[PDB]
């Protein structure tokens, strides 16, 4: 029926498919996704932040798509006047110990041309978020927020403006070249060719394919609190701490949204289901098959405390707050409401480290292709990792 | 901007729906649904037997509302030509136990008048591979496409006028000629309205509370697995093959019913489900959990039938337990045979003191505000709400106009 | 260097075995060590006390000789050491027609295995001997009997303390190492060492453990089922004046819950069968996540489970909700209720599971592989025939038997 | 009839104040039952085994003067009974900057308690006393010794049976019962039984439900955290000298995870601070259904969980996997590696709680509410102030005031 299939309605799907058509206007391409819309699960349960790319080390991959999907993302933002707003990235150090971190984030910034890297520190801290304490801060005045459920439904509408299809409340679950069934019976589109982009079930489509299961996708919950509206003045723009470098989270930081509300999160807390969005949520089946994985306990076997005290202070958020008090202490615990999460795509390894490459894996065979993870922030460099990607379609596909 | 609005898209939603446009075609009425399709749970995941009322009491609403539906749905069916396929029901009895027990059914299927049973004893003739020592024949019986007639009941609502408001999922309401306001999950997602029905089935109960509705009665899950029988053996099932049933319980038991593409499936069971829409084993809520088991009638049920709540979960747990209960009836079936298939969740009412609510349940808030008065909830309708579903939606039409003064 | 032969048990079963191989050889220097304060601790200690007949096993085999002879062995002991005990009668009770089929092979067995002296009472003649007790048919045995098996077991430790032979309380075997005596047996305290030339082990519910200490395989595995008892009040126990049984499953070794009286005059409601969640689980709640991890990872356990489970189910939900087993009861004595019952001690059964997941019955002796020092001179008794209260001097006789053959004594 | 005064309680605890009992007052028919076969088999035969000398604790408070005088009572009654012993001196190591001023905290604390020739030492003088061991900074308090607690518990037993006591072993109180001997005691097996005037319990981790049996309130509640221990080998025994602690976090009771030698010359790491799903709990799977839904039940469980989980957390992470405890212990002497170590026994703390979640440190006694005999002849020590072993002679002689004033003795 179709040239060219993309499973998976994200904004690395859709993005993929919006670069590809525009590369070449003649396939007949199609997109599929399980859910009503675009944009369900971690496009539409993110941060909302454009990342310039500080953390990341000079040289490498992924600082290259952070600082080119960043401008390629503003150059978006104006081209389609998506309503964005640049506030500002603010990393505070409290201790000392953090302050030696925090000149490493801002050496290895410089090197990956961050516009107006500034160390800012004393009482020119204030100057810029006025209830926020600390020793030493980092300025990016670049980074800005934005809908990013909003610019991959964009993403779909520019797919679909160019002979396009989005195929919606397609869930994948056969050569007859090839036939994609779905749930229902008789739900069936056949074509070419097929890349699958799913989010937490990027491992599961390996299955279909006859991929290797590794790697496989840990589901990590972001939850996020909300600051209650009689005083979300006190956090002007992005207030981040200093992470622990050796992890990709970045910890609980103070984010603004773009109706004004003012989210603080998120964190990183094992989530007993790969969709799991409540802690009550769990699922039998997807944790022992989580759990059975011999990567998962060897990083258990070192990172099992970090894990825990994400866990703790989501059992108990007055110990959440006494460490946000650590910024802004003008917060009480009457003034936060627990709000909704989002879940990481987190590949892993059989020897226990967070994927952090690409990962394209093919078994039917040839014939299909599975990004089974993508260097992060995803939304950030999503037009910038949709062409990654499109340059992968050609090679092995021998597209063009 | 509406004046009647049905929460819940499922079977008995979308043909209340219907039935309100049509008796009234000058009221503008709205449906919302949380999923993406029309009968996306209980309606899109049953047996797909059009019952005829054989295990009902005569005099009965429960058995009046059947053998209404059954002819309203085979019109329905012929009106818009819908496929169906009408198969026999063998009700065969295995022990002389079964017997005293059977001999019940017909009588009191005969008294509400069914087309036409038939006392059978020495099967082979109807169902070759089946055994048993008598069993009743009902062909007026056949398998349908719920699912596919919940959406026709939909393109009737959406061709008098009446618009589908699909990933809908109601999450508050509040208070504003249209004093109730419905919200949803997404902001800004709101639609104001005079008058509020919701069939939320499997959420009657949660829906019911947010008006002012007490927690009795109380939604608790029964999981409805089936098993998917080979290839190589769908031969030996023609016609619908159903077991004799304990009437102190509304299941039916597990059963052999052909799909309408030929697949023989075998099914259902009733196990207790540790979530609402808990269709797998391993997806468990604690907090629904919880709120099943902290239910004042849960205890109380569970005092007296655990044993069979355990005996439908043993079965589950080693399918070689149920394959030697299906063997009284088709001994040519091994667990070779057989896989497993999807499920369904039953939407099954218990009141305060462990009784499975069968008759109609309609609750509203307490006082005169807005909310109450004003949002009736029907948290449970007589089984099967499928094949009764143009009986009980104009039993639930005659409701809305005596509530709401229509 | 210190004893001959060391028998590691204060049950019954190891107390009567290292009496009756003292008796046979009254040269030897044997020892007993015990890891509990005193003999008969726990399945001697918590059981139903009845001296069983011989009724529900098959004529010909060993366990059927064994009860009969063990239980004519103890009448006789109980009369020389002057033990009290009541010859109560035990009626076999059928409720329905399927029972009666059953049942009737109980008599057949009964009379075959020469059991004095065995009656089929019918239905209008049962109240003659239980006046409470209702049913269609029963089948007596008027030369059954309760004792205090606990109290037997102390004496199975006198006879063998007033032949030389020692007692050691509070000694929890541990380890078995190399040293005349080149076995040596470790306590869990510092300093606990006894030498011996070789070794006896009837651990009962710790058999399997005992036995990995030197060499021999996991099975046969021992799997708890827990018994519960139920204390019928003093305003009922008239209601009941011998033992009444069910007719039992015979694909189980468990009898069912059972009305038998006590040597205080109580009226005790069991046991039933429920899979205990540690090996010396005698309460709901204490769970051993070890013995859990094991006791289900072993091949035979759900190959039982696989076609038993809705049986153990049905004996755990009887026991969550009591409602359920006054009911089961009232098909026997009607006039009780569940004001009328207290929840009482209970007992744990050495259940001993093979590989494919059959219940086994036989006398099961376990040694190291090879030719060393732990193996050859220690020998594992992983299981005895049941009863082991009834078959104790029966049993003992053949345990000696098996350790003269074994160890070369004279 | 039978006795004058019986003590629930085999432990140090109970056998001392038994002992105290009856040299002040030879007259005095009293009693111990015990529900173990032998004295100290809980906390009391499970323990570090350490002479503490008073470091810790505050200044001025009861809990600092009882260890400071139990400890020169205690080294008095070794030496007079001849029981074997060894001083090898506490070392006190803080590896950061932060710990150092926790550690200087602790000198000026240990000053103030007159702790015999405490000396603060650092860098170049740690490997003086302990070669293997690295460290900042060190706080040496060379008269800190060793010793079996269980072999001194025997000893206060047959000192309390030669002045005419009597110990009633493998009796487990079930039941107190009314009746010149109004309270009668009940054992767990039939028959078993004592009658005396007055009683007094010491049960340890079963303070509070011994306590309930005659009226008591549920507060404080006794909640189980157990001791894990590790045995290092033979091999690198030589390693450890003497007593080396951490510096603890003031906040709890808990001295943290320190290399200790014991009599035999093994050297054991240990104590940690892990919660027991069982109050008898000694290892990891013992859990208790009832026990532990009670345990949550507590007002003070949630709230004392609301604010110190992650430490708890952290603590079961470690003995989870241990190469994460080994790697806190290469902090000190990094030559110990996961191959010279291997799981070893454990003991259960009796730590009390009160209904706010603050884990109780002082004494606590308690009776019942009534006026009837129960509730006025049986009380309850349902807390001791820390260390237990250490202040054993101590805690004997105020327990000894307490009855003497409460049953006027
Ligand atoms: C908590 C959180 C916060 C974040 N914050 C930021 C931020 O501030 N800035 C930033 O730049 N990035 C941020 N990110 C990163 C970014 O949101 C994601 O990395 C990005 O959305 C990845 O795109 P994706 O399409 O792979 O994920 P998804 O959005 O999950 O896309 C996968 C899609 O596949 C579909 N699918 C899955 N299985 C099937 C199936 N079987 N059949 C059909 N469809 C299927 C799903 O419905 C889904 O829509 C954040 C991520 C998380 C988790
Ligand atoms: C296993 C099984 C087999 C069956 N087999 C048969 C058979 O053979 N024959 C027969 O006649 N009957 C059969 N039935 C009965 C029949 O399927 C049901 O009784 C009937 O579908 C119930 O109608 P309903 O509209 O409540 O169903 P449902 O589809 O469960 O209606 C509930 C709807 O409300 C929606 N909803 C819930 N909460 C909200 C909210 N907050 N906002 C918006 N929408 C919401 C849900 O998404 C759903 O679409 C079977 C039932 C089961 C469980
Ligand atoms: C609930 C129940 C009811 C029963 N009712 C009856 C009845 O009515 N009539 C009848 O005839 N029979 C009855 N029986 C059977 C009888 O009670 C037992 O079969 C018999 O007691 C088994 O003897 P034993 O010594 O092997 O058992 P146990 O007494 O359990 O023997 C094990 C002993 O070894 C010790 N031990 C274990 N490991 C070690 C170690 N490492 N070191 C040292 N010591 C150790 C234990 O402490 C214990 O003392 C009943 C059994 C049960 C469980
Ligand atoms: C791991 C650990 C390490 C320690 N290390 C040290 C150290 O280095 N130095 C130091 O000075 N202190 C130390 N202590 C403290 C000291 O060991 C204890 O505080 C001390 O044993 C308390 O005395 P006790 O009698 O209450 O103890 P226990 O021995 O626990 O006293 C309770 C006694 O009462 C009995 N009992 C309970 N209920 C009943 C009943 N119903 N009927 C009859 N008897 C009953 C118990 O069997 C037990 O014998 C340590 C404690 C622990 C847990
Ligand atoms: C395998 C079983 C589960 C183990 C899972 C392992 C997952 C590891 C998660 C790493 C933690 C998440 O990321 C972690 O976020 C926390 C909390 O924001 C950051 O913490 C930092 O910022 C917070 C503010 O939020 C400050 O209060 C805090 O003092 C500071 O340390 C850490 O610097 C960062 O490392
Ligand atoms: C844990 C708490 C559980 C709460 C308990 C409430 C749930 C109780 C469920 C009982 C109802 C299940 O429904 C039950 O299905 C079984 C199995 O199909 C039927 O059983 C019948 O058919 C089967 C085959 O299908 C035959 O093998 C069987 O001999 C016959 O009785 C019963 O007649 C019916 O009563
Ligand atoms: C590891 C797998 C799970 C465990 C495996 C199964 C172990 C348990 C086996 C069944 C338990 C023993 O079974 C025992 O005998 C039968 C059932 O067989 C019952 O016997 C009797 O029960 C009651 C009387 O008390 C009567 O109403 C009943 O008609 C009769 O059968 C006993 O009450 C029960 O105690
Ligand atoms: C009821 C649920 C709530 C959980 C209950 C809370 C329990 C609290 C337990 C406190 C922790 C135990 O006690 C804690 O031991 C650790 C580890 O030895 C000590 O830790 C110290 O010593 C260790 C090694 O011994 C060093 O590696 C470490 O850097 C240092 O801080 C802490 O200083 C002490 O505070
Ligand atoms: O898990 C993370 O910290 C990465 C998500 C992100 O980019 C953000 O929330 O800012
Ligand atoms: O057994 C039930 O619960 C009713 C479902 C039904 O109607 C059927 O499967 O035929
Ligand atoms: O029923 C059982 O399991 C055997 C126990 C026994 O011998 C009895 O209670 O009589
Ligand atoms: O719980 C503790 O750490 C205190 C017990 C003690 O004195 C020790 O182990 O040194």
């Amino acid at each position: 029926d179709y040239d060219l299939v993309v499973v998976g309605g994200g904004i690395v799907g859709a993005a993929s498919a919006r670069e590809i058509v525009l590369r070449h206007p003649s396939l007949k391409v199609a997109v599929l996704e399980k859910e009503c819309k675009l944009a369900k699960h971690q496009s539409g349960h993110n941060s909302g932040v454009i990342h310039a790319g500080i953390y990341y080390k000079p040289g490498t991959l992924k600082a290259r798509l952070c600082v080119e999907g960043m401008h390629l993302a503003y150059a978006y933002l104006d081209e389609k006047k998506i309503p964005y707003k640049k506030t500002g990235k603010l990393i505070v150090a409290t201790d000392e110990k953090e302050v030696k971190l925090l000149k490493d984030l801002e050496k290895r910034g410089i090197a990956n041309n961050v516009p107006d890297l500034r160390m800012i520190e004393g009482s020119e801290i204030q100057e810029i978020e006025p209830y926020c304490q600390g020793v030493m801060a980092l300025h990016s005045p670049h980074t800005g927020i934005v809908d990013w459920g909003l610019v991959t439904e964009h993403y779909g509408q520019d797919f679909k403006q160019c002979g396009g299809d989005i195929y919606l409340d397609f869930n994948v679950s056969t050569e007859t070249p090839v036939t994609i069934h779905g749930a229902k019976p008789g739900q069936t589109v056949r074509t070419k060719n097929v890349l699958t982009c799913g989010g937490l079930q990027s491992d599961l489509l390996a299955e279909k394919t006859g991929c290797p299961r590794d790697p496989r996708i840990v589901p990590f919950r972001g939850e996020y609190l909300l600051l209650t509206k009689e005083k979300q003045h006190m956090v002007k723009g992005n207030i981040y701490p200093v992470p622990d470098p050796r992890f990709p989270f970045l910890g609980v930081h103070f984010t603004p949204r773009m109706d004004g509300s003012i989210w603080l999160g998120p964190n990183a807390v094992l989530a007993l289901k790969r969709e799991g969005y409540t802690w009550g949520d769990i699922n039998l089946f997807e944790l022992f098959d989580a759990l059975r994985y011999p990567g998962f306990v060897k990083m258990a076997s070192k990172y099992i405390g970090f894990g825990l005290s994400e866990m703790s202070k989501s059992w108990f958020i007055n110990l959440q707050i006494k460490a946000l008090q650590k910024y802004i202490p003008d917060i009480t615990e009457y003034d936060i409401q627990r709000g909704p999460a989002g879940v990481r795509a987190q590949a892993m390894d059989l020897d226990g480290n967070l994927v952090d490459d690409f990962v394209f894996d093919r078994g039917l065979a040839k014939r299909v292709l599975h990004c089974r993870n993508a260097p992060s922030p995803g939304a950030t460099s999503s037009l910038a990792i949709a062409k990654m990607i499109a340059d992968k379609i050609e090679n092995e596909f021998s597209i063009g």
